[PDB]
Order: C-alpha cells, then structure tokens, then sequence
C-alpha cells in the first residue's frame, strides 16, 4: 500500500495464504481398463 | 527366475498347462446347403 501515514513491513503481511489446492485438466485414460484381465500364478 | 539363491529344475515346474482349446475365426460355409434336395434311389 505505502499510501497513508502508517505502513506495513512487507507484502506477506498483506496476503492470505490459503491451503486450497487446485488442478488443471488431465488427460483421460482409455486403454488402462478396456481389456479383460487374465490372472496368473507362474511365469 | 534364476536370480534367488535356490531355484527350480526347469520351466516345466513354473508353468500352468491349461486344458482349454481355443480356435481362431473360420471361413463360413454358404453354398453347402442353399440348393434344394433331390433324392435318388438308383445309379
């Protein structure tokens, strides 16, 4: 701000540090789970 | 695996032999039974 008579030491005392976390658009996966599964027990 | 300390004699003791028989797609038969039947009782 640094406008009126009294000021603040640094910008960090002007900010609200939120813990909210957001993520952008992710690539979808189609081949991961379209084929049926064949269980195994050996080489 | 042949990486551990002990291991087996051969792959025959590391395989499951399945008794299942599977076959690929086969060509169709069309002109075998589209014409009508003419019975005979002589040469």
């Amino acid at each position: 701000n640094q406008s009126s008579s009294v000021e603040v030491s640094s910008e960090s005392y002007e900010t609200i540090f939120s813990q909210r976390i957001i993520r952008d658009l992710q690539k979808e996966l189609v081949v991961g789970a379209l084929f049926e599964e064949l269980p195994m027990s050996s080489k």
